[PDB]
């Protein structure tokens, strides 16, 4: 309750941050902006830690209605495509979780 | 662009406790950093298959990273990041983010 739902993808290092960097922007970002029911996206370039370098390089939060609608825009043939696309480009480079960012 | 202090913790031992502590004496103390902009506590309720090694992330927002690394070591600041590393320092990852 009184909160906001969205969907963090985390992005550790990649090898290749060129091609990580075309894919994600030019691909990527596009397919998840194709989604129904998406109400804001904001995406986080991660440029260090406080004591130097992160294990992470970007974060991405969608923002939906609430859960029931979360459930639905995943399971859509946009959601889909742009969950095959992150599998392909990304891989274990990414991490998945649902928040309530708190009122 | 906005420049933010990212703050992720792993699942807590005793979820009570970490509740307690986090919103009744470290947002407190997190909210009286000069130079804060806006802050947002995100409870991770899971991942999209079920449980998320996550548990909560905090985003702390400031206007410039210079304001930032100023803002971490003022009084506050630096009292902020011990009662967090007294806590659950074994539970936090710390980024430095820009929010396009
Ligand atoms: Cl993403």
């Amino acid at each position: 309750e009184n909160m906001m739902v969205k969907l963090i993808a985390l992005y550790e290092q990649p090898e290749d941050k060129q091609a990580f960097d075309e894919h994600y922007f030019n691909t990527h970002a596009p397919l998840t902006r194709k989604i129904p029911g998406l109400r804001d996206m904001k995406v986080t370039r991660i440029v260090g830690s406080p004591m130097g370098e992160s294990k992470f390089y970007l974060m991405c939060e969608m923002y939906y209605d609430d859960h029931e609608s979360l459930q639905q825009a995943m399971r859509t043939d946009e959601g889909k495509a742009s969950g095959k696309d992150a599998m392909k480009f990304a891989g274990k480079l990414l991490t998945l979780m649902i928040g309530e960012e708190m009122d």
